[PDB]
């Protein structure tokens, strides 16, 4: 951060924050390009994968800068452009979670992106490490959450739905909806399963059915469904909680 002896000092930490802002802007622009389009092609998949890996490495480097009670680096990052980058990343995360989950071909991209969100939340926790009651860093994060209120609500609703999925699957009503241990339940039986569970609204029900894979036999496998969604929701949403 500061080279004491040297005649000139370069703030590598602030430079890292600037590069993170640039890569966040690039990712946001690429999303805006792929927003109207229904499905992202393979080249877009590869480009998102590379950009997400680069951003993940940058977040890991920032987290290693902050870890420990490194007050100087904490204050330098608090008085920097990191908050705007995190806002843009939250925007991208929420909208990308909406768009990718519906399509089956985007599972690996969704996993990589949710890992990126996990690393971002890890960096934020490293920020809050050593924070006193009513601290400047925590107040700044609350201000950032206020700025990004809507997409945070989207992410929380996403995690809420894919967490209630496990309870619905474990519910006995689901057991007599699919009495056999075969593990496949029809679309109609599943829909009346939300209706009996009553913890899912109509919009939640329709969105989850859309995310569910549709077979010609129309019997989705709830085991693979929950394996796809609930456990990643558990892992990444624990950090947010």
């Amino acid at each position: 951060r500061t080279q004491t002896g040297n005649n000139t000092t370069v703030n590598i930490i602030i430079s890292t924050v600037d590069y993170l802002l640039r890569v966040q802007e690039s990712i946001s622009d690429f999303y805006w390009y792929y927003s109207g389009k229904d499905v992202i092609d393979e080249q877009g998949q590869r480009n998102f994968s590379k950009a997400i890996q680069v951003a993940k490495q940058v977040f890991n480097t920032l987290t290693e800068y902050i870890q420990g009670p490194c007050t100087g680096n904490q204050q330098s990052l608090a008085h920097s452009r990191l908050w705007d980058a995190v806002v843009g990343f939250l925007h991208v995360f929420a909208h990308m979670q909406m768009k990718l989950s519906q399509d089956s071909s985007q599972i690996e991209l969704l996993k990589e992106l949710m890992d990126l969100q996990k690393d971002m939340v890890v960096m934020l926790l490293s920020m809050l490490e050593g924070n006193v009651v009513n601290g400047t860093i925590g107040k700044q994060m609350v201000d950032m959450l206020v700025e990004s209120s809507n997409n945070v609500e989207m992410i929380l609703k996403f995690f809420d739905m894919f967490l209630k999925l496990k309870d619905l699957t474990s519910s006995d009503t689901f057991k007599e909806y699919d009495p056999d241990g075969k593990g496949v339940i029809s679309k109609r039986d599943f829909h009346k399963a939300m209706e009996s569970h009553k913890h899912y609204t109509q919009s939640e029900t329709e969105f989850l059915l859309s995310c569910a894979e549709t077979d010609e036999n129309e019997t989705l496998d709830y085991e693979e469904f929950v394996k796809r969604f609930h456990e990643p929701a558990k892992d990444i949403g624990f950090n947010v909680a």
